[PDB]
């Protein structure tokens, strides 16, 4: 229980102790890589999960044993017999909230702003992509209007999810034994473009809602082999949405979840261990938000991104392709770190709080993720500022903090995370910059990972709403579509069971709670700051309850009581 | 990396250092109790499972999800439709070794000497129990002989498993919804007596002679069944096995491996400095023990836990049996050393006839366990000799005396049979204590833990509970009668899940600690121990080539360094 202090304010003996501890930690937290991803070489036992954690996780897994025992699904690579079978997969589990309404277009579109991956939709500016040949005829026939695409774009009414990031995926393979021989099959890759429109009148009331307009399943347009489907296409439209959802799933797990929550946090935990003394104010601020992060990332290394792991069996591409996408997302995030602060990232997609019309209202008024996440971001920013100002009163202390300077230097180094977009002028020089960095790290570890992790069961544990891979080509636009066609597009029984398995263990419990660390701060000032953070969190909780009373569907994933303190599951 | 030293040989500064560490450890390893069982209050994070352990355990649980997915067993309290269904529960799991031959009487009897619970059989002396009215007529008709019971007992040919310990169990209950109504049913308990004989003719082997399912005899409602009884004999074995299962899990496994080790780990933390030689000797053999005992508290002996759902009695009754076993073990600690324990059941190495031959020549647990016991004894004698030159160092070791005092205290384990004269005074006494602790943590827990899948994951061979009364001796027995006696589908699935989880992997290996001894001499002691373990492995392989069935559970390769699963 030592009072935290900057290293340039300690006696030479105290400095010797700090360097001793830092050297020991460097011995314990050594840098390693798997397939070019920065991980820890050996997990320190003090960084393992707790007994409490293990008890909860075990409860989840045993619940999966029981639910499997009560289920009728079989251990086969055959498709299901009936679509209804997908709804009989939860005899002893909660029913995923999306199950009943997933066919509705508004429920399909709302997942762009309140589903597991609210990170893709962007407002169209100037024009649609030239490989997305949507015409005025299509837009008018779907919207039942005389307005043109150009006029709608001029009014900020059109939005788009472009999944070109998945275009270069190599399709995943799978094989099994049937009738004594080895059958080998290949998944189907899709990189769709989806045009949505904001409807202020909505679907028959005074609630404005997002409405899907068009879906091109792949990137290169062709009127016969890759047409533009619309809600007027019936079953084909349905199939189109499936593929779109599949795309959204992959981007969700590779980019939004694994890359930009779990894996980008790792170099920060490791840098904290390698450059900051135990009694350094920054380490004491951040370590509560790193609890179990190294451990859960080791579990991801062993069980998710490993050969035969979840990403291998479930995702669209081969394990190699998926890891390529993950690494590209990590690299883009690290190169432009400060640009991925929540306000700037929302603005860059044209759906920030400042993307308003002439009347002063947002082009996308219904965006629960944006609003709640903004509340959490501002609260965390105030908490971080008030905390760090207790130990940094003038920027010269920032510049003369040797441990903090080595922290930044380790982060931006090629072997320490390659975070080249972390600081300006090649150095950390101001207090506000550190405030922004810590705010973003804490926001990612808690709020962001909550928002991308916990909708996974409600939207991705019911397989037809968001299958992680599709298993048949998109039928020709003129072909007849039977139930067996859709059943062959959706995953076979074994892989659907694996997807449910994954989504259940990832959402089964909350390892900790935002703003409630295990050990309180030795500094009574800091503990007061923590308390006011908790009070503001209660205020935010009540405000979000109030918002949920008037929203179309409640958005519960960013309530402070549902947000972990760290990325830990 | 500090050289180990006795606490009275250190400088005053070093002494206050040891007292500091010991005080800190006392706050971290605080004593607690669940239902009168001594456990730890809060598990120190340093005592948690490692990441590797968690990876292996997760592989096991996922294997259970996959095996369940491929199975046709349902989540119902109905019995199975076919007996054959019990053999179809392992589509993606190893088939249990006992599955094919469990109906054979010799396979039934040989589990007393090489099954999961080789701790019950005892040689009959003088006479059978008076509540077990086996006659000369029965014995002669079974053995096809003219010899009497008295002559067989005089020759040491008769052995017995007396499950009187289960007689006072309150039967367990279970309830479930069926057509909008709550059905409530009760398990059937049994406390059988089983008479075996050593048949030298046959390789000689044990042969079951008689089974009385309950303790109080009655020719109508509790007769003495024999192999001549056909179906009824079969049922009489089921109940017997059920008994042997309960005694196995309550007494042999939970009580006398997992739970009796806990006070020793906690005493080591509460009274010994980190650089104390005894702590450095024992802590490798305590790895994950506190953690796995916490998992037992949460998942095994808890309401709705495994013991609640699977065992014969209520959770209260099972915990009563567990606590009685712990108390008898601690009260008579020295008497439960392997040679003495075998001698008290008349099946030790010294229980020989006039020819010098053992009355029970086929006892793989005894032979292999004796090898391991002697090896460990030499190991800890040569280890402790490096630090205890004369017994006055034993008497003047304050941390060790506080260790003993904590162990025998009523709130620290109540190990009243740990020490003579109320004090630890000699070196050899400590050698026997450490020998027994290390033997229990590794060899014993291996021998009772790892046959669990091969004999208890196939439910009909050893059901942890029976779900119908023994049929009348004259009534007809259909497949449905047996299926109603055996556990319903859901509880059979639960039993398989438990055994598989307990036998998936080996968390560590006997004689191979994670961190070496900082003392070079101690590393020589350990190296010698490892060489002896190699020799023992070869000897046991040789013996397994000559035995009827191999006995692999006490091979040094297969024995963990601690009780950790
Ligand atoms: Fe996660
Ligand atoms: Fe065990």
């Amino acid at each position: 229980m030592v009072q935290p202090s900057l290293p340039q304010d300690d006696t030479p003996d105290q400095q010797e102790q700090r360097n001793r501890a830092i050297a020991q930690q460097r011995e314990a937290y050594q840098y390693s890589e798997t397939a070019g991803i920065l991980l820890i070489k050996t997990l320190p036992q003090s960084e393992m999960f707790s007994l409490k954690y293990l008890i909860e996780r075990d409860k989840g897994l045993v619940s999966l044993i029981a639910n499997t025992l009560a289920s009728n699904i079989e251990n086969i690579f055959d498709p299901f017999d009936k679509l209804e079978d997908f709804e009989e997969m939860f005899p002893l589990l909660p029913k995923p909230l999306v199950m009943n309404t997933f066919r509705n277009d508004r429920v399909f579109a709302r997942q762009r702003i309140a589903g597991p991956n609210p990170m893709v939709i962007e407002r169209v500016v100037d024009k649609l992509p030239d490989n997305f040949p949507v015409t005025d005829a299509m837009f008018q026939k779907i919207m039942f209007t005389k307005k043109t695409l150009a006029e709608a774009i001029a009014q900020g009414k059109l939005f788009i999810t472009n999944y070109k990031g998945l275009a270069e995926l190599s399709p995943g393979r799978y094989e099994y034994q049937k009738n004594g021989t080895l059958v080998q099959k290949t998944k189907t890759i899709a990189a769709p473009l989806v045009l949505y429109a904001w409807k202020p009148e909505g679907f028959g009331d005074y609630r404005g809602s997002l409405a899907p307009i068009a879906i091109q399943i792949n990137q290169q347009p062709d009127p016969i082999t890759n047409p533009i489907y619309t809600p007027r296409d019936g079953k084909h439209w349905f199939i189109a949405k499936i593929f779109a959802q599949m795309a959204d799933g992959n981007c969700h797990e590779a980019i939004s979840h694994l890359a930009r929550t779990h894996l980008i946090l790792e170099p920060f935990v490791l840098a904290t261990a390698n450059e900051l003394a135990p009694n350094h104010p920054l380490s004491v601020l951040l370590k509560p938000h790193f609890q179990f992060t190294l451990a859960i990332n080791e579990l991801a290394r062993e069980q998710v991104i490993s050969a035969g792991g979840y990403a291998d069996d479930l995702l669209a591409g081969t394990l190699e392709a998926s890891i390529a996408v993950i690494k590209a997302a990590i690299k883009e995030y690290m190169d432009n770190f400060t640009e991925f602060a929540l306000p700037r990232e929302l603005a860059r997609r044209g759906v920030g709080i400042g993307d308003v019309d002439q009347r002063g209202e947002n082009f996308l008024p219904d965006y629960p993720y944006r609003d709640d996440a903004m509340l959490l971001w501002n609260a965390i920013e105030v908490y971080v500022r008030d905390y760090l100002s207790l130990y940094y009163q003038s920027p010269v202390q920032i510049r003369q903090d040797t441990e903090l300077q080595n922290w930044v230097r380790r982060l931006v180094s090629p072997e320490g995370g390659r975070v080249t977009g972390l600081v300006s002028n090649g150095e950390l020089n101001t207090i506000e910059a550190l405030v922004a960095i810590a705010t973003q790290v804490i926001f990612v570890s808690g709020p962001q990972h909550a928002a991308v992790n916990y909708p996974q069961y409600d939207y991705m544990a019911f397989i037809p709403n968001m299958p992680l891979a599709t298993y048949a080509t998109p039928p020709n636009k003129e072909s007849n579509i039977s139930e067996a066609t859709i059943l062959n597009i959706l995953p076979p029984q074994k892989l659907a069971a694996r997807q449910l398995e994954l989504m259940r263990t990832l959402c089964v419990f909350y390892p900790n709670r935002l703003g409630y660390p295990d050990t309180e701060f030795v500094d009574v000032r800091a503990q007061q700051v923590l308390h006011q953070f908790q009070e503001r969190l209660q205020e935010i909780e009540q405000r979000i309850v109030l918002c949920n009373e008037k929203r179309l569907e409640p958005y519960t994933y960013l309530l402070p009581s549902n947000v972990p303190n760290s990325t830990s599951i």
